[PDB]
């Protein structure tokens, strides 16, 4: 079902809060190998959960849910907030400039953390 598919996608999110909250000890402190691999890890992650969603959004879609419609169409946006934070940060540890990293860090959380009323909503509507 549609919601089954929402629950398998909620998993692979709480799998990146996970992931994420261990690169972000490695980050405090200093071991730049583990974050490198952890910054990878989140990448296909966030990469999955993109389409998981995407895939429950066409498929409220086709149903006719328009109340799920409309709260996965404002989730969608709020995660492309969360991703477009995310490139930043990698970016920012390319290129060294940790400030901008903890930045970027500390912004990926309060996004994520804001968008979780809404994530619930999701899981009711569909
Ligand atoms: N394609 C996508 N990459 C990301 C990365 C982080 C977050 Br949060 C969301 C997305 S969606
Ligand atoms: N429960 C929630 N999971 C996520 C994942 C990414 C973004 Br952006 C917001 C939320 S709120």
């Amino acid at each position: 079902s549609v919601k089954s598919e929402y629950a398998e996608a909620a998993a692979v999110g709480q799998e990146a809060v996970a992931v994420f909250n261990t690169m972000k000890a490695a980050f405090q402190n200093g071991d730049k190998e583990a974050v490198a691999q952890y910054l990878a890890r989140l990448a296909s992650l966030y990469t999955r959960h993109e389409e998981l969603l995407n895939r429950i959004l066409e498929k409220a879609r086709r149903e006719g849910n328009k109340e799920a419609v409309t709260l996965m169409n404002e989730f969608t946006a709020t995660f492309q907030t969360g991703k477009s934070i995310f490139n930043a940060m990698v970016a920012a540890f390319k290129n060294g400039d940790d400030d901008s990293f903890e930045s970027y860090l500390q912004a990926l959380e309060k996004v994520t953390a804001k968008g979780e009323t809404l994530a619930d909503q999701i899981a009711k509507a569909l």
